DNA sequence: GCCATGACTAGTA
DNA sequence: TACTAGCCATGGC
């Protein structure tokens, strides 16, 4: 567990994904088995979504996944039930994560998301139809949804 | 733990 | 559409 940095180029620009050999700690969209394993998935999602499940998801070494919380399930459930292309409501996820009367929490849960794109906090959307917000600029949410096949 | 937060909502004018 | 009065697991201290 040393936590080193490996940057990479994506159609969204460079994106620094840090982490130790125990797992992936982060993956920031700026303007060591795990990391290089995550690196593969990323290039796969991007230039080869035709079979993104053909690629193993790395280990998530980060305080949010180590303990047991709502934010936990919400994130865990976000990448296990919301597949490539699919879209889901803040609330609808809160259902998956147990407490359905807690969508607003699924929000703080989403911002708490360290591994975007890997854990698609972008497929998440306001029930009102409006494709809500995103930490790394709403622009990115557009492209992503878009690339997944949206208009 | 209590009290303030904010990437949510369904309801109402 | 535009404001709102519930509903929430966090974070702070």
């Amino acid at each position: 567990c040393e936590m080193k940095r490996t940057t990479l180029d994506s159609p969204l620009g460079k994106l620094e994904l840090s982490g130790c050999e125990q797992g992936l700690h982060e993956i920031k969209l700026l303007g060591p088995e795990p990391l290089m394993q995550c690196t593969a998935w990323l290039n796969a999602y991007f230039h080869q979504p035709e079979a993104i499940e053909e690629f193993p998801v790395p280990a998530l070494h980060h305080p949010v996944f180590q303990q047991e919380s709502f934010t936990r399930q919400v994130l865990w459930k976000l990448l296990k039930v919301v597949k490539f292309g699919e879209v889901i409501s803040y609330q609808q996820l809160a259902a998956l994560a147990g407490n359905p009367k807690a969508a607003r929490a699924v929000g703080g849960a989403m911002r708490g998301n360290p591994v975007p794109i890997l854990i698609p906090c972008h497929r998440v959307v306001c029930s009102s139809g409006a494709v809500g917000n995103y930490s790394g600029g709403l622009a990115v949410k557009e492209w992503l949804l878009a690339h997944e096949g949206h208009r």
